[PDB]
C-alpha cells in the first residue's frame, strides 16, 4: 500500500462513520504508518524528487484542514487518529532533514543570557546568504518583471496568507512577556480591527493586481515553496516546537524590511499597481519594529528564563535561513 | 491493560526515542486504545463515577500538554500519534453522552438568518435553568463566604485561566467577520497590551487574595468543574468543532454579567479584598459588549453565510448550558 495526496483526498472523502471504522482499525493504520515511512525514505534518503514534493504535497493536505475553516460536511469526521500519525512520521523525517544540515558547534556556542543572545543570534543570521541573498539583491532590483513577481507572490502564498493564525498557535501558553508580544503582532496582523487594514486581505489584493488566481498558484508552486510553507505549519502549531518556531518567525520579521524595500522600489519603477504594493509597503516599517519587538520581547526573555532553549531558537533560525535558501535558490533557478 | 492518568504520566515521562519506539509499535498502540474504549464504556455506559472522573483526568493532562507551554525536557517528544488517539476515543465519548442529553427538536427549529437567529438563540438560552442558577441567584447573594468563594474559584480554574487561549485556537481559519471579531475579544483578554490588565493576570490576584493555592485546586476541584474544562478544550482545539465552539462561548459571554454581578456584590458584602473584585468587576461591563459583539459579528454572519450551522452552534450552546448546569448542581450540592 503507497501513500500520496490523492489517497489523503480519499480519506477526506469518508463520512464520520467510516472514519470511525478507519480509527477502530489498527491494521489499516499500521499500514498507513509504514506507507508514510516508506514515502519519506523515498524522500529523504534517495532523495527522489517526486517523493518528496509527493510527500509535502500530504502535509499541505493535512495543514489545510488543521489551518483551514472546515467544511460542513466534514464536521462529523474524526481526523485526529490517521492524520496526525501521517503528520508525526512526514514531519520527523523532514525535521531530521534539516537538522543533518545543522552543526552543533552552530547553536552551541551562544552566549546564554537574552540581551546577549540577541547581538549573536543577528551575528549569526547576518553569516547565511538568506539574509542577503541575490534575488532579492540583484535579480528583483534589475531585472524582475510583472511575469516574474506574479510567479514568486504565488511562491510566497505558501506563508504570508496564514501568518495570523502561525502566531495565534505560536503564543499559545507563552510566558507573559513573550505571549504579550506576539498577541501584539498578531493584533497588528489583525489590522488593529480595521478590516481593511488586515494582513491577509491586503496580501490578497497584491495577489489580484497580478492574477496570481489559485490555478496559476496550483500549477507553479515550487516543491522547495511547499516545504517551506509546510516547515512554518509543522513549528507553529506543536508547543513542543514553540522555542524552534521563536526563531523561524524571528528570522522571518527581521529580514522582511530589507527584502520588500527591494520589492517595492522594483514594482514601482516599473508600474505595477500601487494597489498591490500596499501590502508589502506596510511591512517595511512595521516589521522593523515587529523584529525589534520580536528580539526585546520574545527572544530575549525566553532565554534569560532557561538559556537551555537558545539552543532550540538557534535551530528554528538555521532551519528558517536553511530552508529560505532552498526556496530562493529554486526560485531564481526557474526565473532563469 | 487498563488506562488511567498515572499511565498517562509515566508515558509523558518517557524520552524522544522511547515515544519513536511506542509510535513505531502500533500493537501497543492498539492496546492503548482498547484500554481507552473500556475505560469510557465504564464513564458512560456503567456511569461508574471513578472511571469518569478517571476519563476526565486523563483527558486534563493531554490538554495541558496542548494548552502549556512545553518543557525543555519534552520538546525531543512526539506525543501526537499516541495522545491524539486517546484524546480522541475519549472525547468521542463524552460528546455522544452531552448529545444523548440534546434532541432533535431542542437544535431543528430555528430561524435560517442570522439576526433571527440570535433572538431565537437567546430565547433557547433564557429557557435553560443554567441561565438563572440558583448559585449565583440565590446562594451567592444570601449565603457565600470567603470559604465558599474559595472552593468555587477553585472550580473556576478550570475555564478561565485559559481563556485567551480557548480565543486564539478558536479564530484558526474562522471567516472574516467571525476572525475580526474573535481578535478583539482577544485583544481585550490580553490587556489591550497592557500586562496589568491581562485577564488571566487578574484571574490569578483573585485566586491568591483566596488562597486558592495549586494543592487547594486539586483536591477540591470537582469532576463536573474537570468535565466542563475539558468540553471547553476539546472544542476549541479542534477545527470541525469551531461552531460548536461558537455557541459553546457565545452562551458563556452572554452570561458572565448577571453572573459575576451577584459575585461581586456579596464579595463586596462580606468585605473580601477589594483587589480580587477587579477581575468580577471588569468582566460585568466588557461581557455585556463582548457578548453583543459574538451574537452580531460571530453567530449571525456565520448562520447567514450557511444556516446549516445554525444546528451545530445551537449543540454547542446547549453542551455549554448542560455542563454548567451539572457543574454548578454539584457545586451548590457540596456546599450545603
Ligand atoms: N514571505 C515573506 C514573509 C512575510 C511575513 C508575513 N507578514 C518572506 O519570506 O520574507
Ligand atoms: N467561569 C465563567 C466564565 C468567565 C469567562 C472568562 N473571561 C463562567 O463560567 O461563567
Ligand atoms: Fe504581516
Ligand atoms: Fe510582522
Ligand atoms: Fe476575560
Ligand atoms: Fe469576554
Amino acid at each position: 500500500f503507497k501513500i500520496d495526496r490523492s489517497v489523503v483526498e480519499e480519506f477526506l472523502a469518508l463520512d464520520p462513520d467510516a472514519w470511525e471504522r478507519l480509527n477502530a482499525d489498527y491494521t489499516a493504520r499500521r499500514r498507513i504508518g509504514e506507507a508514510c515511512r516508506a514515502l519519506s525514505r523515498h524522500a529523504f534518503v534517495e532523495e527522489d524528487p517526486s517523493a518528496l514534493e509527493e510527500l509535502h504535497d500530504v502535509l499541505a493536505l493535512i495543514y489545510q484542514q488543521d489551518f483551514s475553516g472546515a467544511p460542513v460536511e466534514l464536521l462529523g469526521c474524526e481526523t485526529q487518529p490517521v492524520l496526525r500519525d501521517i503528520a508525526a512520521i512526514l514531519e520527523g523525517a523532514v525535521l531530521a532533514a534539516e537538522l543533518d544540515s545543522i552543526s552543533e558547534e552552530q547553536i552551541s556556542a551562544y552566549p546564554r543570557s537574552g540581551k546577549e543572545y540577541v547581538h549573536w543570534l543577528k551575528r549569526v543570521i547576518g553569516e547565511h546568504p538568506a539574509a542577503g541573498h541575490p534575488f532579492y539583491r540583484d535579480f528583483v532590483p534589475t531585472r524582475a518583471t510583472e511575469g516574474d513577481f506574479r510567479f514568486y507572490l504565488a511562491q510566497e502564498t505558501n506563508l504570508d496568507p496564514k501568518f495570523d493564525d502561525i502566531l495565534a498557535f505560536m503564543q499559545i501558553g507563552a510566558a507573559p512577556d513573550e505571549k504579550m508580544e506576539i498577541a501584539g503582532n498578531y493584533w497588528d496582523e489583525m489590522g488593529n480591527g480595521k478590516p481593511a487594514e488586515v494582513h491577509t486581505a491586503m496580501f490578497a489584493h497584491a495577489l489580484d493586481a497580478l492574477d496570481v488566481n489559485d490555478d496559476y498558484i496550483r500549477r507553479n508552486l515550487l516543491p522547495e515553496a511547499k516545504a517551506s510553507g509546510n516547515l512554518a505549519s509543522c513549528l507553529a502549531i506543536s508547543r513542543r516546537h514553540y522555542y524552534k518556531s521563536v526563531g523561524f518567525f524571528g528570522v522571518t520579521e527581521y529580514l522582511v524590511p530589507r527584502r520588500f524595500k527591494l520589492v517595492v522600489d522594483r514594482w514601482a519603477d516599473i508600474g505595477l499597481p500601487r494597489e498591490g504594493i500596499a501590502y508589502h509597503d506596510a511591512h517595511i516599517s512595521i516589521d522593523a519594529v515587529h523584529a525589534s519587538g520580536w528580539f526585546k520581547n520574545v527572544i530575549a526573555p525566553a532565554v534569560d528564563r532557561d538559556p537551555r532553549v537558545g539552543r532550540e531558537i538557534a535551530v528554528g533560525a538555521l532551519i528558517r535561513l536553511n530552508s529560505s535558501q532552498r526556496y530562493l535558490d529554486s526560485l531564481l533557478m526557474h526565473l532563469h
